[PDB]
């Protein structure tokens, strides 16, 4: 009988008031022949996962008894990396050893085991599958256990609403120090894609800027720079000089940000928002709207993808292949390894509390 | 030999400073066989006829000597309504006294006649024609002069983009006592959409409100209303007990307003702007995008008809229809007859400044 722990909550606020701990017992044993008994080897604290605990995200696991507890609870997190431990008598899909991903969102993957179905779950190779299969490298823990939001958020927002024309078009992003705001700058390098990363001014600008180039962005300018028109003329040279043009702005950040973006895109330009930097609105010009048929629209991965397993497997296939062949690489996230000498929930309290210092990943 | 008056500007700038009224001639009797020739039976002042002369707007007429000008000026006015006075040999589509607007974007209405080919105008009906064939009603000069942008962009906007399900579904629209705004509210009641209008408050609010409802406006709001978050439930209520959605946004005024009928709308809604209240940039909440999968895009009616004859031809004839059948009204415009004892010019310049006023129709 396994004892494990999990991340819930009874009512939705702030995961610094609401969260706690819940142990609980998987019988591994007794499994249907479809069930799957898998254990965590990471998940991540992404704002959607703080979002759903507040109580303001689309999607929410439903509250309920199933952990034991005395009043219905949700889990947490909506990512993560585990590996299959047992399988049923009728599994075949997976087995012991085995990496997988959640198949779907609510899952709960702030927690150290789970029991599922088998379709519960989505194989990636673990790396002794990876070097068995010729592949100059295997994932690690959190390139799979962070595989499943941004990676796709960045591929399906290049890809997925306008055509770029390879080798001419361009798109701009700000957040371009983001971790979206980095895979999309590799994933526009190997579609050849022309990009403009718009990033916030830093004491180590040169070197920013060198490493955003590295990872493929065209050009990186700061939003002192966005929004100059004594920088303005640089930005359309650059598009006319390309023979494309600014067909996609990505905007994560709002404001007057989002206005210097948008107002960079030629005509017939579409916005994706897909995150917010506090309280700002997304600030359009009229103008934009009416004399350069300018498109404002969302993004957000989790909804695209709920009744669309075709396209999430093709993405998710993409990534994976692109971090074996060492064509993709992650930012680094803040490990934090649970050991049982500290509640999970105040590991992820942690992580929600310093997601400013970066990725946090909580592992085991 | 036709002694005509054109409202003209050598220099863009304030029409307070730069519009003059000049002379020229039209042979009548050497007409080519595609010609023809109209006289000028009205013309309205409107807010892109402003644009153009002050040189902010995208599309002008181009600066020429065909007015017989000492230099090169342009015409002004793009909306108006003509009576065909005298047609060409190779005429066939129009014959003396047959009523027309303009074709395309340009055309310099703000003058007493012009010549061009038989595919620069577009037919309407005269009042002759509709009454002999047994219709209640004719057009009015205001209604020919003023039918081609705002009574298409209240059609199209609200059947083009998105299908509001009769008797259940809603549109909400700020701007709700604008021309536009208007025919909005008359279509969505010819064709069984729900509406909310949103407007400023004013000293006769009460008598407008019962002036929009009986135009067929479903509610009526203030913007103070329109910015209550303690409002929601009964906007919501609104729609529920309808069985529908509000799946339609029309913005003309952008900040705070934009906002709130943003916040409107069901998931997944749509909203168009068709115009600006000066600065205001259109201000989005991220949550909507993010969350609501929101989309705001822009309406031009221009641009949308500019090669999609089919589609214009087809909105057109029914507003003549309605027109005809007594199921539309335009709002009245202040009209000022043009006998030449006050330069033409004078007649524009007092329409521009009196513009606040209400919609300012130049006669002839």
């Amino acid at each position: 009988m396994i004892t494990a722990q999990a991340v819930l909550y009874t009512q939705h606020g702030e995961p610094k008031d609401v969260l706690f701990t819940q142990s609980f017992e998987i019988d591994d044993d007794n499994l249907a022949p479809n069930e799957v008994i898998v254990k965590t080897l990471g998940s991540p604290v992404n704002p959607s996962d703080i979002n759903q605990i507040q109580g303001v995200f689309p999607s929410k696991p439903a509250k309920t008894t199933g952990f034991g507890t005395t009043e219905p609870a949700a889990p947490c997190g909506n990512e993560g990396l585990f590996e299959v431990i047992k399988v049923g008598s009728n599994v075949s899909s997976l087995e012991a050893g085995d990496w997988v991903i959640p198949s779907h969102v609510n899952f709960g993957t702030w927690r150290t085991h789970a029991l599922g179905n088998d379709d519960d779950f989505i194989k990636l190779p673990n790396p002794a599958q990876s070097k068995a299969n010729g592949k100059p490298n295997g994932l690690t823990i959190n390139q799979g256990a962070t595989i499943s939001v941004n990676p796709l958020t960045a591929y399906l927002m290049l890809t997925h609403y306008v055509k770029l024309t390879p080798g001419k078009d361009w798109f701009i992003q700000n957040g371009g120090t983001s971790a979206v705001g980095k895979y999309a700058s590799q994933i526009g390098k190997l579609l050849n894609f022309n990009s403009i990363s718009v990033i916030r001014d830093r004491p180590n600008l040169d070197e920013v800027v060198a490493s955003l180039k590295e990872l493929g962005a065209t050009q990186v300018i700061t939003e002192d720079q966005n929004n100059s028109r004594e920088f303005g003329p640089t930005i359309k040279e650059w598009i006319k000089q390309s023979g494309g043009e600014a067909k996609l702005a990505l905007n994560c950040v709002g404001g007057k940000s989002s206005t210097g973006i948008a107002r960079k895109l030629n005509n017939n330009g579409l916005m994706l928002t897909y995150g917010g930097m506090s309280f700002q609105p997304v600030t359009i010009p009229t103008s934009l709207y009416i004399f350069k048929n300018f498109t404002s629209a969302g993004f957000e991965v989790t909804e695209l993808l709920k009744n669309n397993k075709e396209l999430k497997t093709s993405t998710l296939n993409q990534i994976i292949a692109w971090y074996e062949e060492g064509k993709l690489t992650d930012a680094k996230s803040i490990e934090t390894l649970y050991d049982g000498t500290k509640p999970l929930h105040e590991l992820y309290q942690d992580g929600v509390a310093n997601s400013k210092d970066g990725k946090q990943l909580i592992t085991y």
